[PDB]
């Protein structure tokens, strides 16, 4: 079947890019609805009213409800219609820039995405994950193209918590090892295709990025500075991890974080630090040699992401927790059928139970 | 300043593609001109009116007039007017997609591109050189977006002239080099930014998959079947080389191909075969390390392409003309000033007389 | 535009070299004013006269005044001219052999320059740095030529406090980084031209030598005797890193040193120990590999070269006081917009804490 | 005893270098008499006269009589005198430099060094080979000091004839072998000293610059055009065998080029192509890996230097002959006894055949 490669329109980046959004904007549309959690506008709403003003833009400010809902994106449309709204800017982290998403494509509008964290790879994908109002997940509403426009402002990103740059390293540690896992078994990627060579350039550049400069980016966040690692760590979190995952595709890690939606133990974490114990999972699953996990794990607890059960408040029954995630991992349609060879929930069990022992002997012997 | 990188939304390529066009166009649009020059349609317009007829769309075919031209944009646009097409779509070569992407942004539509070669990285692009009815360059018209789809069918590329293939490996050879001159003196890209990473991977991957299947590749090309190799260098050709050239930026090599319709010699070779000579001067120009250039003068080699001026047909009064090919790749504007410490027309001069001696001798040595 | 090297005419350097003046200063003059600081004079003013008096040669003693400053100058040249003198000798440290070159411009007379310590890359250099009398920073004076010869007695070297030696370790840290940045650049250098590829080789010989040597060479500084250790590192501390700096580029490690006076914190620490922090910030700012800049500061760490900002004793207010360096280092004029890509003070300022960190973090991991 | 190296106290080189004379000879002296070759001043003397006269700067243009001799010293300096010169340019070949620089030290004024060929390391050095009129040899005069500048317009040496650069490259190949004989041997160089880490490194640098530029820039050369190769050749055979050779030490390749002076046969050629067979002696005598011989031998040979007898016309009566060279080659006081170990006449005559046996058998298997 064919090789299929998907991608935002224009990826943007930098400090200070906030202050450009209105020319950025203006080749797009006139008529901007600003979808923006109220945190955000709190800091960002004056100078983002003066960009797209200076440079003639209408804005139509609606701040975010909070959950990528459909009741959400119907009160949404309709602000916009008053105000005659000809395109969306969704402003802040991932469940504001999937409403924007999701809103443009019902309005059929551009849409123009500016994450204010790298915690995800969410801002790029031609994807957005509806939940209901009291945030149970819903569905995954697949959309006909990627973003218009993705523009992060790294001096925003910087001085957001460290804990969510560490996150978005997380999610995007994942890139590589599951779109290598989808090249080895041939599987179809989102983007409805196999896998484009430029797709796994990328996937295997964010995991280098990472690698190189994970460190010393984490440095500049916890400062609160922009230095040119977290420039290349951001990038990496946003469109190297974007564009890998949708079209270099999905495979266990992935799956195991969907996993643990069976127990409530690890509420309190971050999406990116979930999948960071749930790649660690895959590279037991797929017996990858002691040096690559060992550098994996080490990535890990060198920016305070999870390699243990405990370190996602996991703890207690641990043997019926985790056949309840590897029985979820493993549901008809999740991504672990991805990996070669085929995977059953009795493999990913043993995998999830293996990996946390790996993850303690480190910590162990890290002292 | 901001690093940006840009990309056609949804890239895909395979044997058979053009049957599968109409269910990869219906979610953009349900009525499409369809721009195709009068070979291609010769043989595959039957096909292709199949695909987007089983699909439910409509389509209104009109062929090519041969230029991309202002007269020609308003003629295509009073066509699809009558049939109130609401998309275009280009099938052919470089000249039809400019015409396909500069009508659909004046028509202010989505565009789709079917390269039946892969001949130069026009396809991705968010530029259409235009030129006057007669010919003769007239502009560049720089485009807000890249093209909304862009579908290669390999089937119809492999069964094309295997010169235009070589053509096209000409054209992304000079897509590493040019963009790595670029993030050396840190030039402002098409893009409108300086480099990002992902943009400097991709022209790092274009070179090294030309290395690695060039030769492969037109061993298929000259059988015209499908290969992997040959789908690689496709790839390389079109993908990799458009997001390249305009995300990673140009150089010396392109100033010079420019430069040359200051001479009417090399009127009969194709803009990739004067791009290959454009690189090898550029190595020259920079003073690549000796493996380097023989390494790429052996690449241009194996494929057909020239590495001295009398290969494209240059002889006779060679100062005279280097000297007015080396003025006009200098003119204000022209991006050889991208390179790191400047240059002006005598280093070029110089470069061209050297990078033609280089050659001559290589293909002595090679007897 | 050139390239330009430029060079003392002479350097010599052995153990027992003092004795030796008298021989290598007659082909050059016969009558030497000879400025020298009291502590120098103590121990070297009998050796000294006795050398010049056997070869024949007239040697007025003119004790130093502390300051390189244009009245220290004038008195000199009033004492010079009573006696005749044809020619200048400097012996001991910056401030005198700073003096002594300007001295011998405003006579239009050959100078000699004999460091007793190997702290700084002042004694090779076509440049005085002037001050007023009180010591606050007054100019740059720019001779026409350096010195025509340096004279390096290592055994008066090796018997002075080895934190002189060390400090010289740091101002020649920076030579190979700052050359590296100019030649990435094409920043035009002090010897008024590009670099040639003779500084670079010098300037990277500088480095190796450091990394190599120095150790061993701390460990004869501090017993107080000569080994070849030392030897080569009075070298890199004094030619390699003279012609180094001069010929091959400044760029922010300097720049940064200069910040510094915006503060008072670092009153009581050498030229060269500022200089090893102002390196270990640029690394940061350029984003050096992580093993690169672990290399630099543990061959800091080693030699007891500061790597965080307590050690230079800045301490207390620490974001206002890096704001008043990042803006005085990136004044107009200064060396930081040499760097490649060009540098603002929020980027100086965000590398700044950042070096501080990584610092804090060695010195932690070292216990 | 001292390590010691020396330097001109600027070097400067680049296009169109002459145009600048002016200005960078202004801080030195107001009226200058040039010594140059009546061939040179035929191109040059306009563009000379033209660059001093704007600088504000007296030009009494003296045409040199060919030969370094006593008498031509003391004819340039009554010319001199008449006109009140305060400083000499020197503007030519090795003969017209070597003059200017007597005559300089004669007159105890500051010396300029323009060379118009890069075809010996004569230029940089404190050094005269004083000739009879006649032309036989005279002695070495040995200068206080290495001249103050010396200015290389690399277009005036890429429009020279392409065999003289070529010889260049004879002289500086020498440069690393002999110099690192020096340092294995312990000798004493013409800087009067032990060699430093800088005069080696520039050696080495030396050497690797005309393996990596040396078949670049005779592409250039033949062209009469300036390529950044041509550029680093150019400093290679000036600078770098400059400072290398003297203060870095010379062997057995010049004592050799030296013995051929007992027989006729050579005086077609030139210095440097004499030395460059010397060199192949010297690797022979010294017992060099193979492989080391070999990358000489065909550098020799890809830029047209001998690697036999026959190609420096020296045929019949080889035994006789080569017995006659080896004995000069020995003489007392001959650079021939600092290889280490120790040499005697027996010996350079056994590697004087075995090195020409070695050059027949290289151009035997090159065909
Ligand atoms: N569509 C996709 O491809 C994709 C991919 C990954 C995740 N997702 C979805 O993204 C959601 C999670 O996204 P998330 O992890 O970013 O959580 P989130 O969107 O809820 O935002 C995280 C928090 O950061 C706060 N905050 C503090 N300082 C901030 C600052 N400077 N800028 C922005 N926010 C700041 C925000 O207010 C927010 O509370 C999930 O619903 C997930 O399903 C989608
Ligand atoms: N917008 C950009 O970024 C960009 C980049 C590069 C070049 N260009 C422009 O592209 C133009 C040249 O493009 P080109 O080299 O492809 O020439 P072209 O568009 O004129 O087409 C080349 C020929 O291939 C013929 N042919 C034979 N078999 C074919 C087959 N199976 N499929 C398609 N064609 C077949 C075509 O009819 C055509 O005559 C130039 O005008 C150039 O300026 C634009
Ligand atoms: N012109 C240039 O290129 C250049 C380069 C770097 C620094 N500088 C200038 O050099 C000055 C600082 O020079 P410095 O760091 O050497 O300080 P310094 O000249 O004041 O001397 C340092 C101290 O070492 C003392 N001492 C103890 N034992 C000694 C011994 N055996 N020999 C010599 N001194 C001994 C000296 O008396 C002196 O107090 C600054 O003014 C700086 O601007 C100039
Ligand atoms: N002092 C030293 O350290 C040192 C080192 C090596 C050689 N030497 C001496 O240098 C002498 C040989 O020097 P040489 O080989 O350069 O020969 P040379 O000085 O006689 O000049 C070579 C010829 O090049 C001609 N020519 C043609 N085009 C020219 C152009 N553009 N520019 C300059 N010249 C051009 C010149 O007129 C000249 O005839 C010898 O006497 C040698 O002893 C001295
Ligand atoms: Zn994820
Ligand atoms: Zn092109
Ligand atoms: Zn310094
Ligand atoms: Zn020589």
């Amino acid at each position: 079947m064919d090789r299929i490669i998907q991608s935002p329109g224009k990826y943007i980046q930098g400090t200070g890019a906030i202050k450009r959004l209105g020319d950025y904007l203006k080749p797009l549309a006139e008529r901007w609805l600003v979808v923006g959690d109220k945190f955000v506008l709190g800091f960002a709403e004056e100078m983002l009213r003066k960009s797209l003003a200076d440079a003639g833009l209408a804005a139509e400010i609606a701040p975010f409800g909070g959950e990528c809902s459909h009741n959400e994106i119907n009160r949404l449309r309709d602000i916009a219609g008053n105000a005659k709204c000809t395109a969306v800017l969704g402003i802040g982290g991932g469940k504001t820039l999937d409403t924007a998403k999701a809103l443009a494509h019902f309005m059929n509008v551009p849409v123009a995405i500016a994450p204010t964290i790298a915690s995800t790879d969410a801002p790029c994908s031609a994807l957005s994950v509806i939940y209901t109002d009291e945030g149970e997940f819903d569905s995954y509403l697949m959309l006909p193209r990627n973003p218009n426009m993705v523009i992060v402002d790294t001096q925003i990103v910087a001085g957001a918590p460290a804990r969510l740059l560490a996150a978005g390293i997380g999610d995007a540690l994942a890139t590589w090892f599951e779109a290598r896992a989808c090249s080895r078994s041939g599987a179809t990627t989102m983007a409805g295709g196999k896998c484009t060579q430029a797709a796994l350039a990328l996937a295997e550049l964010c995991y280098n990025t990472l690698l190189e400069e994970g460190e010393k980016a984490m440095l500049a966040a916890e400062q609160h500075v922009v230095t040119p690692a977290l420039e290349r760590v951001v990038e990496a979190n946003t469109y190297l991890s974007g564009v890998g995952f949708e079209s270099g595709g999905l495979a266990a890690a992935h799956a195991i974080h969907n996993g643990m939606t069976a127990i409530p133990d690890a509420h309190h974490y971050y999406h990116g630090e979930k999948v960071a114990f749930g790649t660690l999972t895959q590279l037991v699953l797929e017996n990858a040699p002691v040096d690559e996990i060992e550098t994996v794990a080490a990535l890990c607890h060198s920016v305070g992401l999870p390699i243990t059960l405990a370190q996602l408040d996991i703890k207690g029954d641990i043997p019926t927790k985790m056949r309840l995630v590897a029985e979820a991992a493993c549901a008809e349609g999740e991504t672990i059928h991805n990996m070669p060879g085929g995977v059953d929930s009795d493999q990913v069990y043993a995998a999830l139970l293996v990996a946390d022992q790996y993850g303690q002997r480190f910590l162990q012997e890290w002292e």
